[PDB]
């Protein structure tokens, strides 16, 4: 009667709400016995949860969509990390540039399956063809392989892998700005990180899932309210995260955490479209999420998505150079009709 | 159709055979798709495997025995780390001494469950009573809490936690000998680390288990034969183990690796007796191992050297 929860990755700073929910006893106060597990290989994750072998866990939006398409019955019941900047990371001097064509003849790292597909597909739109480049499967070590020169560039998230590149550059006395990204968010939200359930587990235990999300919500509020105290609680439990890199990653992630846990209807509509178009998704495919098990009201709708993206970009820079914890203040949406 | 394999701990240097069997493709050459998982809490482990939620994994002998007793159908099919030195670790100046009585009024860390029971029980034999001491559950952080002063002593393995204390001492310029253990040869195979199977999974998949053990055996031979090459393969995959502490731990573990994977009939006989006696095991309890799935003969009853 323990409930298996499988992370999408080795412990990261953004996993803080799950671990705090455990260590602070919020799961216990809901009468839940969670067994948090960590994958050795992120690609095992959708298959294990989809097949019922694991009850719940986390995976990105693009992968959660493709999971149902490939016949793994999973449903997103909430959102953890909202729309982090994803792209092809590289160091200045790679010599890769904003010219997508500069990827020609380069070794490019992707984590598992979908990213490669993502680049296979972008080449056609830039007059390139696979293989004008060599794709290299890297699992959880994309950043590491860029730093070690085993690849020229690689796919990653701004608040995780980019921060790893920047910390390396700092050790070399090079400026942070030498860590550059070719954003895919402008070639979005594929890499939103979701709480997902096995479909039959969800059918059979809706009350437990609802209680889970309450515990998570309590921990998420704590982390947003008191990030510093939260962090020290986390790294006492998970000493592997007790370093400056993890802490910096944590600060960059702060602005991306979902405060309401709601699945964003627009984000899914966008991503389902993109995926449908890439033959990953059947033409009649329906988005596999629900907000039924969230026990609190939903917030006002997304405004100026490009505006927010631009504003977020600016915000994340201030975060890097100031070392702060600030949520992106957002002007509410004006309806002209 | 992936097979879930749950480690007994965060990745350690002694998990190297498993990871190498994966990264070197030995699991693949047997037509196995293993999903190696890591626990966040070692105590979840027997219950998850016992209940069938996870197919296979690792666990110490004392825990694997108590799992069946507590109604979790698990069976040991092979052995990984043989009889590492287990005991109460402490720093000289704690001030704890070889006198078990010195544990009086001290904070003593235990990993999760059986560790506490082991000390509750040893006190009765030393005229002490729980609680002449405070037991503190520490999970995977016993050494860390000793170093940080949050506990005075704690239960651990010589090649893992003790090495962690020693590396701390070296950072302080203190001698390694200041990391001391009260060894639980105070009545050491409880902490032998076993490959274990869910019973029903074993019933329904004996050919796969046999093939798993073959991949493991191949990796195990590689590690013993070429420990240095093996290590760099490991830490390329698992960069969290790329540090001097992990490498030192690895060298201490090397002598303890089981080279044949066989369950040792004597070790189990001893441990089953101990467990029966303190009330951890029913009087009619039968050891839950088998060497049936091993496909090779049983052998006769800063360096890398086998003993
Ligand atoms: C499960 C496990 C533990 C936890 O056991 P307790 O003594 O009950 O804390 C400790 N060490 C190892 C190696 C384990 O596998």
């Amino acid at each position: 009667d323990k409930i298996t929860f499988l992370l999408n990755w080795q412990p990261t700073p953004y996993h803080i709400p799950i671990f705090l929910a455990q260590t602070k006893g919020y799961f216990k106060e809901q009468g839940l016995d969670m067994a948090i597990l960590e994958p050795t290989n992120p690609s095992d994750v959708t298959e294990l949860i989809g097949s019922g072998k694991v009850d719940m866990g986390l995976k990105a939006m693009i992968h959660t969509l493709a999971a149902k398409a490939r016949g793994f019955p999973v449903t997103s019941v909430a959102s953890l990390l909202d729309e982090p900047f994803t792209g092809v990371l590289y160091l200045k001097g790679s010599g890769i540039t904003e010219d997508f064509q500069s990827l020609k003849g380069k070794k490019i790292g992707y984590v598992g399956e979908f990213g490669k597909i993502q680049i296979d597909e972008l080449t056609k739109h830039y007059g390139m063809k696979p293989e004008d480049y060599t794709a290299v499967r890297c699992g959880m070590n994309v950043a590491k392989y860029i730093i070690e020169g085993k690849i020229d560039a690689g796919i990653g998230i701004e608040c995780m892998q980019q921060v790893e590149l920047e910390e390396y550059l700092a050790k070399q006395g090079r400026p942070a700005s030498d860590a550059k990204m070719l954003r895919i968010d402008k070639l979005c939200c594929f890499c939103t990180v979701l709480y997902i359930c096995n479909d039959e587990f969800l059918k059979k235990n809706p009350e437990k899932v609802r209680k889970f999300l309450k515990a998570i919500k309590k921990a998420t509020d704590y982390v947003l309210a008191d990030p510093v105290k939260a962090w020290s609680g986390y790294i006492d439990f998970k000493p592997q995260l007790n370093n400056d890199l993890s802490y910096k990653q944590y600060q960059r992630c702060y602005a991306y955490f979902s405060s309401s846990l709601y699945n964003v209807h627009r984000d899914w509509k966008k991503v389902t479209g993109y995926g449908k178009r890439l033959a990953i998704l059947p033409p009649d495919y329906v988005s596999n999420y629900t907000n039924e098990y969230l026990s609190w009201p939903e917030p006002e709708e997304v405004s100026d998505p490009l505006e927010a993206t631009r504003l977020m970009a600016i915000h994340q820079e201030k975060c890097r150079q100031e070392g702060t914890f600030k949520r992106l203040a957002l002007p509410a949406h004006h309806h002209h009709h």
